[PDB]
């Protein structure tokens, strides 16, 4: 119940702010969601314009971030010029996918796919999650209290349980079962 854990952690370790733990912890950070390789830093150049506005943090959750783009992140970074986090986005193919839309409904964010014609340079704030503290270290990142609709967020994982219910493979339901266990632990209560 402590919070939406899962086994990526930070892309650098630049990206600490808690050195005693070897930990990235955020406060009220927004979240960005893409279901792509971010390589070029002006993509990403419009959204931190946004987030350069106010002193949120961003956490970039994306297939992965690399080359320029990442370089200014961790520049950007180090001379406090933003407060910003990267991890990869968990798991593979089709369920790293879902698991993007785990997190997008887990925290009113929207994920920015191209397959659907949404472009990073056109992200807005609006399109940000949101959760009341995201932790990365090495190894893990947890997303603690969401801010997604409870409605939203109950059919996902009612949908996910139905999903369960159309295998016969020991394997999958239990990766099924886990993305039920990790929606549930984001959730946010009193």
């Amino acid at each position: 119940s402590e919070g939406m854990q899962f086994d990526r952690g930070y892309l650098s370790p630049y990206f600490i702010n808690k050195p005693e733990s070897g930990s990235v912890e955020l406060e009220n950070p927004y979240i960005l969601l893409v279901d792509k390789k971010i390589s070029n830093i002006r993509e990403l150049l419009p959204v931190l314009e946004g987030v350069a506005k106010a002193s949120k943090p961003l956490v970039i959750i994306a297939e992965d971030v690399e080359g320029e783009a990442l370089a200014t992140l961790v520049v950007n970074n180090m001379r406090g010029i933003v407060k910003v986090a990267s991890v990869k986005a968990p798991g593979f193919g089709d369920r790293r996918k879902a698991m993007l839309q785990d997190i997008a409904t887990l925290t009113n964010g929207t994920v920015i796919s191209e397959e659907i014609g949404l472009e990073l340079e056109k992200a807005t704030l609006e399109d940000l999650g949101q959760a009341k503290r995201v932790v990365i270290n090495k190894d893990t990142t947890t997303i603690i209290d969401g801010v997604g609709e409870e409605g939203a967020i109950a059919a996902r994982v009612t949908q996910i349980r139905q999903q369960i219910e159309e295998s016969t493979s020991d394997y999958d339901r239990e990766k099924l079962q886990e993305r039920v266990a990790k929606l549930a632990g984001g959730v946010k209560l009193n």
